[PDB]
Parts: structure tokens; C-alpha cells; sequence
């Protein structure tokens, strides 16, 4: 008899992360009055101040952006910023009265094989599928980057993309985005640390500002020295301007030691225009120092 | 070493179900002698006298329907009726000596993130696959509603169509419905307490009879009164008849409070046609009780 | 407070695994100077000796193989040999120092309902798909068999194909193989007892040998003899060769009992060619012997 038995379920995640997890409505106004719904998608509410992380395409050329909580109330939103690299957008509603936010954990570490359930709200019941972290994202904003993607095998489509990808704690392990192009059976999120710097910039700048150094090149036992190679150099960019030639070695950028191409890139991204950092380099067997003024990144 | 550990395993599950889950063949007679088999599906033996579920699409235009246990017995079914809507049909088995039944807990509440497995027998091995409840469904009989499947991220397939979902203990929770048309990785199944309703009716009536009133209508602090108003209203209907009106308002449904369009609309359909009920509501300010009889619903 | 708690995770079996799970390319030599990635593809570490099986497909027309490990060491790989039915080619490595080997449990009996990770290495992180096995595969080497594959909903594509499929406890149930032409949401992998098997064979001889009886037929309470009627005789096989005669009903192949037409045929496919077996019939209600030379299957 399994009368006194207990089914295996992730009902505790959904119950602790699900709250959280909102409708975004597009609506369009046609001249006729009349409100019409363009498209629908899914939202997380990140804090009680009434921050939400949907995406951008859900959010795009919208006369109207309306939000729908699974406890009854419907605000009306103020798109923040957003960024199409990532797909994200920020928005913002005014609530009285506390809001359901979702469960993070900051000292969390996501691993491979980790069970997570990526929670949708696409009508209002909900839509949730299951799956595992098939690997794990990086978190930078290097513009070239194919790695700054968590990737999973629990089904992202039109119902969930926006929402939450928790793990079986109803902790938040990333923000689900639909993929528009992969191996079969692979969706992927915004890492949740990638998600939360993202939205801290856009609620400064109103954009994701990128730094941008103008170099391409790649990397070079401990007892030999590592670097980047500069393979070629941006015209008018800073390295050109800051007198930096190919074949140069560079060894040292804002005072990191660059060992590897990937990871400087994603550090010269950070850095915000305007800025003056040395970059040190091994030319003709001898040591120079520049000066470098970082600029944006070209669209 | 892992010779002395115990695998992760929904095993007990299958034991528990599968031998429950029939094959199911669809057999027809060209005029030769010859018997070929037009298609193939899985079916769930429900009780002890021999009642089965299955797919109307795997019996439709049978000659011969043949039932095939995993233990090895054959038998000729008769079809007892089906209905289009739910894709859903019973077969009857004369059976000597015991049958395998499939377990089912009427106690038993679904709970979104439950773990279920979809089990078919395609070709008697079985087909059997993993995922979680992704929506519980509506019990409903309104043949306008889109809410009377439970979602689920298991694969359903042509292999397990027709069969049981079960959760982890083999209670089941729902027929197997493969979709001919929603969100990719979401498939489809008939909650197991609408699918024992519709087995009833079938069984007394040899088709689901649909009671029908033949009213749109949309619905309307606790101190206001909920209500449907009424939006248009169907031409030599049970309403029309009883002389319901346009911008009526219906309080009161055979003595249920109408708070829902919905609600009342799946509780019209359990009526049987020839039923006279009491239809409450306000007009002019007024109070009108008003006796209609309800009809079948219209094909 | 979640801040206490452990994640419901199979991480366990990532560690155990993934290590011995490698990126195979096959590289082609343009006549420029240059070296060009033809595809790319995972592989698994059988022993210490440094065999690994993968795709035949992935190594097709390599002018050279290249093999890299999770640990960072890149080695040059001879092909053993393949096999087009099952999709399996054997290389060998030479390593100084240890290798990382997949665990292997030959005394584990694979259950239909246990969890399962494919887990792949395409372009070394590793991708990785967790689902359960659906149905258990037979090991036979017959080519007209259908059924010696394992069946499993975890996700089997271009990322893991030719690596290893795990329980939760790392111990390898079969290798990965993706299908190239059968239900949505199922993926194969070639059982560990089967992909052993084909390993030693390719060792020894350079290719898998398959007995061929040339024999066609179908099977026939315990008190009747089981046997296998013969359908057909092929000309100048090793039956007909022999003296065998349609209507002939074989009761006993090189002393086993023939009482399966799939199991027979699987038994005479390990025998080797050249070898001269009794075959026992029944004709004319009497019982003759018969000395048959096993020959090579026709390709």
C-alpha cells in the first residue's frame, strides 16, 4: 500500500521560488480607442524596492508594459534599460505593501549535475520543466564571449524564458533566455552573478557600458614568462594611440598579469571609459610602460 | 568503490505500474483470406472486470482490436465507446483468472514538480520515460476549455501514448495523450479523476453526453456581487426558451453562486440534457428566477 | 533559510566519470604546408593500456586523430579498427604516467527506471544530459537485430555522442550514440557489456567477425518440443552445404537448445568461421545430425 508513502517531488522549490516569478505583458496601443496584447513572457522580481529581470525581445517597441503577480496584482512598469547582447531588461513597479522576491543565495556555488527547474509564468498555473546544469556559465561581458551562457537540458521555450532557473532549494542559478538560432536538447540561462551586475549597470547607466582596449592577439612549464602576443591593432583605437605595435608582448594590463586572452578581455570590459591604466609590455627584449586611455566598445 | 552502493532509481515505480499498460493493436481485414496491423498504441487496464483505456486514434476504423499483456495473454476487446475531445476510448476484456491492475489513489493530490514517468508498451520491453508535473489540469467536461490536460516535460511519444503516467510510488496520475497540433518539451495527459469520470459515463451512455445552456457571458471588495453577464444568447436555446435576455445578470446556476464563467460552465456540462434547473438573476434591479431546461450540447 | 541546506545534485557521478571522458578530433591535411579540424567528437578511457572507444563516424577518413584530456594532455591516437553496425571505433594511446579510466561495475545489473548521464566533451567544460534508462538493450551481434541498443530520454546529440552514458554512482552503462535517421525524446547508447565485447574483438582481429548459418525460418505448453522451422535455405551456405531442407525443424544448434529464432541467431553469430558444429533436425518424424561449417556473414 503506498497510501502512507510520499511521491519524489520539487514542490518545496517551486513553492519558495514560484511567488516570485511574474506575467509580462507588451501591449500595443492601435489608434482606435483599443489595448492589445503584442507578445507575453515571464519575469523574476529581484528585490523589494520592485526590480524585475525579463527579456528584451519580450519588452521591445511596447507602448505599454503591464506586470501580473500570481497573487492577484497588476502594475503597470517603467522599462529601466536593457541590453541585446544578453537579452536582458530591467523593469521597475511601485508597490505598496511588501512584494514577493526570489530566493538568492550569494555564497552558493553552482554545480554540474545539480537538479534545477526553470519556473515560467507564461498565462497565470504556471509552467515548469526539470533538468539538470549541463555546464556551468562564465560571467563576463566581453562582447565576443561564447561561454557567458549557464547551459541545461530543462526545456526553455516561450512559456519560461524570462523566468527562474532555481535549484531544487528555490535558490535563483540563473535568468532563462530562449535561444533564436546549438546541440539538441540545450537550453540556456544568464548565469545569476552575469544577471545581477547587469542589472546593477543598468540601473546606474540606463546600458551595459563595455570597455574596449583595441587589441586582438593570443597567448604565448612556470619558469617561462606567459602573455598575449599582439597579433594586430586598432587604428585610432587606444593601444594605437597609446603607441602599442604588434609583435608587442603584453605581460601586465591595470596591473594584472595576463596569462590568458579570454580572461583580460573580459577585465579591459569593465573597465569604464575614461579611464587611464598602465599596460606593460616586452618589446626588443626590454620592458615598456603605457598609458592607456580605455574607450567604448564600437556597436 | 561503488560495488556496495545503490544506484538513484524510479524502478520500483515501474514494477509497481507497467504490467498494468497494455499493448493495444488495431487490426484490419483486406479481403485476401489476411490480418495486417493498421496501428499500434498503449492502453491501461483499470479495474478487475476488464476495462481498459486507450487512445480513440489507435482504435479508430479497427475490424479487430487486439489486447497483448506483458505476461503473454492475448485477447479479443470490445469497444465500449470514445470521445473525440479528449481522444480518449474504452475497451472491455473477458479475462479468467486474475488481471494486473493499475494502482490508483483517489487521496492522492497531484503536486506541481512531482516526479512522474510516462509508461508505454509500443512493442511489448516498454517505452518509458522521466519528467516532472508541469501544470495540474481542470477536471472540466466544457468543451470550449483549454485548461482539462495536466502538462508534463516527459516525453510523450507514439511509443507511450495512451499509457500511464504514474508518480514515483506507480500511482497514476494521468493518461497519456500524444499532441497532433504549445511550447516545445511540453507534452500532454488526461488527469487520472477526469479520465475515471469519462470511463463511467462511457460505460452507462456508450458516449460523453454534455449538458449545454446557451449563454456567453463574462463575469462581472466582497460586498459586491459576483456575477456573469450575459452577452449574447443563443437562438432557440434552453436560456432563449426560458427567456433569459441580453445584459441579464446570472447570480445563481441550479443553486451554485456563479462566481466564475468558467466554473459554471464545466458544472452546466455534468447536467443531464432534460433537466429542469432554477436560473437566478438580476434584472432592472429585480430579482428572477427563471426554470430552464437543459439540452445537449451541439456538436 | 536554504543556507543550511545541500542541492539536490548527481555531481557525484560528473567527478567519478568526466575524467576519462575525452575530445576526439579528425584532423585532414590540405596540401598547403596546413592542419584543419574536420569534426570533433568524445571518446571514453577503457583501461590503462590507453584503448578508447568512440564513433566511427567522428573518426571516418582522419588523415590524423588527435585525443585531449580534462587534464590538459593532447596525444596522437592509432585507429584499432570499427565497426559500421554499432557505430564503434577503437583507438589506442601511448601514456607515460596513469591514465584516468571510467569506472566500470560488470557485476551491476542495469534497471529501466535508473537515472542516467550522457555525458560528453565536445570542445572541452563538458556537456552533459541527465533522463533515465527507458528500456534495457539485448547484446546480440546478429546484423538483422534491432533491439541491442539501450534506450534513454537523456539528451544524446553532437555534444556528448561517442562518450559515456552513467548512473548516479559513475559506473558506465553504455556508450552514447547519436541516430542518424523512431520516437521524439529518445536517444541510444550501445550497452557496456555489448561495447566491451565489440573492443576485444577489434583488439584481436582488426574488425568484428560474425558467424553466418544461412538460415531463414520462425519458431513453432512444455509438453510440445520447441523448435525452429526453416523458411528458407540459402544457396551454397553453410545449410545448404550440410544437407538442410526446408520444413526442416531445428531442435538443437551446437548443443543449445533452439527454442528462440532471435537467440539462435545471436548464438551463431559469435561462432567463429571455419568452425564445424552439429545441427540436430527433425524430418520425417525422424531425427538426423548434421555437420555444418559456420562461415562469415555476407556484407
Amino acid at each position: 500500500d503506498s497510501t502512507d508513502e510520499t511521491p519524489a517531488s520539487y514542490n518545496l522549490a517551486v513553492r519558495r521560488a514560484a511567488p516570485a516569478v511574474v506575467n509580462v505583458y507588451n501591449r500595443g496601443l492601435n489608434t482606435n480607442s483599443q489595448l492589445e496584447i503584442r507578445t507575453l513572457g515571464s519575469g523574476v522580481i529581484m528585490d523589494q524596492r520592485g526590480y524585475i529581470i525579463t527579456n528584451k525581445h519580450v519588452i521591445n517597441d511596447a507602448d505599454q508594459i503591464i506586470v501580473a503577480l500570481q497573487d492577484g496584482r497588476v502594475f503597470e512598469a517603467l522599462l529601466v534599460g536593457s541590453d541585446s547582447l544578453t537579452d536582458l531588461a530591467v523593469l521597475k513597479i511601485n508597490a505598496t505593501g511588501g512584494l514577493p522576491t526570489i530566493p538568492i543565495n550569494a555564497r552558493r556555488v553552482p554545480h554540474i549535475g545539480d537538479v534545477v527547474l526553470a519556473i515560467g509564468n507564461p498565462y497565470n498555473g504556471q509552467t515548469i520543466t526539470q533538468g539538470i546544469i549541463s555546464a556551468t556559465g562564465r560571467i563576463g561581458l566581453n562582447p565576443t564571449g561564447r561561454q557567458n551562457f549557464l547551459q541545461t537540458d530543462a526545456s526553455i521555450n516561450h512559456g519560461n524564458s524570462g523566468g527562474a532557473l532555481v535549484n531544487s532549494l528555490g535558490e535563483l542559478m540563473g535568468i532563462n533566455t530562449l535561444s533564436f538560432d546549438t546541440p539538441e536538447g540545450i537550453g540556456f540561462a544568464i548565469p545569476f552573478q552575469l544577471a545581477t551586475k547587469i542589472m546593477d549597470k543598468l540601473i546606474r547607466d540606463g546600458r551595459v557600458i563595455r570597455g574596449y582596449i583595441g587589441i586582438g592577439g593570443r597567448e604565448i612549464g612556470i619558469d617561462q614568462l606567459q602573455g598575449i602576443v599582439v597579433n594586430e591593432v586598432s587604428p585610432d583605437g587606444p593601444a594605437a594611440n597609446a603607441g602599442i605595435q604588434v609583435n608587442d608582448l603584453i605581460i601586465s594590463v591595470d596591473n594584472k598579469p595576463a596569462i590568458s586572452a579570454l580572461e583580460t578581455m573580459d577585465q579591459v570590459a569593465e573597465i569604464r571609459p575614461g579611464s587611464v591604466i598602465p599596460v606593460v609590455v616586452m618589446r626588443d627584449d626590454k620592458q615598456l610602460t603605457l598609458q592607456v586611455t580605455i574607450q567604448e566598445y564600437p556597436a
